[PDB]
């Protein structure tokens, strides 16, 4: 077998705005913080001995690796960071709070907006009011694909898409040669991995719930297809949330 | 043709306060150490510095202020790199002692020789030693360029240039060469020593080359990736001569 390790950062602002950060660079807040602090304690407390961090570009993605690793005391472990690990683009939908997008829509076109394996949100345009602070940002100027080329909107299935490669190429060597990996990611690459590794099927994958600040151990066979459900490490007193 | 590169030494840490020698032990960051990573981080934006690439040794004061820096610009998605050869310089056994004392029972002359020569090397640190097994049994110095038995048990300035200019040479220089804006996150002495290379300063000189904590420090190479001139210092020029003359004081008595 192999081990592997994700997790998802915790809360911001609009993770209690009630809004969608999506691609947006909205920073953790003291919970956000704490939760991967308390993350990274659980994990010494598992004596967990990474070798490598893989992130998305967004920085409460990147924090919430770096709070990890100062707790463990492995700051020296490498640490790679990716578009391809970026939370959804839910294009005009970005910034907007979503309980009163649901007044305009209703809930059945939002519910299924984020529910939905195969449905691609309305495309950000430059009017939108964060248009320019995705696009115009360096970070995304010196990617592995054109910034025109990059995505204005995705799917669940989009992203699994555009990550698969990522994991093909950058990870799935590593998690081959032993390298005890985490993947510090967001609620869909982290969705969309696991569908890829437990052949989730197009419709089973809309009711997966993952939490936050919470270890994600999964193991593997030389196939690098899963061996079982996806369990959560820790103090199990944590069943908490989910709506 | 026209580099510029920005280098430069962490902050505080406990230690520090109590005038001690770190060197290789792993030593965090106090919270005014912090805040100098912070200032940094402030002038570097205020210059609208945009860096493409990072690197540090592997001991978290050097790593932690490069994470702060990074933070403070914004640009807590570019990439870090980490290497024992960034490392501080391996004091030997007076790795624990205060400087003051060392001062007082071996002189001043001693202990700057110690501190600030180029093929002085420190006594080599002894199994008997209070941080000897946490240094080399910790799991960072396993999968190296260089066996475990190998790394060094004391070090002149000379032998950290011997194990930090290949690391120049291949990791560093390269991204030099192809436009990248670098920012070296490392400490004391192996700073000194790669400025001592850069500017080709002598044997002799290198002896006079302080250098002040939390402090950017710019370099512009040329073609051939020699100094232009002699590395500058970013901030107030009195605060830093200030900053100057208090460390080399770590090393004089009352």
């Amino acid at each position: 077998k192999y081990k592997l390790i994700m997790l998802r950062h915790g809360e911001g602002a609009w993770n209690k705005e009630n809004r969608f950060c999506s691609w947006v660079d909205q920073k953790l807040n003291s919970e956000g913080m704490e939760e991967a602090r308390n993350c990274g304690k659980q994990l010494k407390a598992l004596n967990f001995e990474f070798d490598l961090v893989f992130t998305s570009v967004l920085n409460r993605s990147i924090h919430t690796a770096w709070l990890i690793l100062e707790e463990l005391g492995q700051e020296w472990v490498p640490v790679e960071s990716s578009w391809r690990l970026n939370e959804r683009h839910y294009g005009a939908l970005i910034g907007l709070n979503r309980e009163q997008m649901a007044l305009n829509h209703g809930e059945e076109q939002v519910r299924l907006w984020r529910r939905s394996y195969n449905v691609t949100p309305p495309p950000i345009e430059e009017s939108h009011p964060y248009y320019q602070e995705i696009y115009n940002d360096r970070r995304y100027k010196v990617c592995d694909v054109p910034l025109d080329q990059l995505p204005r909107s995705e799917s669940l299935k989009d992203v699994l898409e555009r990550l698969l490669p990522y994991w093909n190429e950058r990870i799935a060597p590593e998690v081959l040669r032993g390298k005890t990996i985490l993947i510090s990611a967001h609620g869909n690459s982290s969705r969309a991995l696991l569908k890829h590794l437990e052949g989730i099927s197009d419709e089973d994958i809309i009711n997966i719930t993952l939490p936050t600040g919470v270890p994600i151990l999964l193991e593997l066979d030389e196939n690098l297809r899963a061996v079982g459900p996806h369990q959560f490490l820790g103090d199990q007193e944590a069943i908490q949330a989910a709506i």
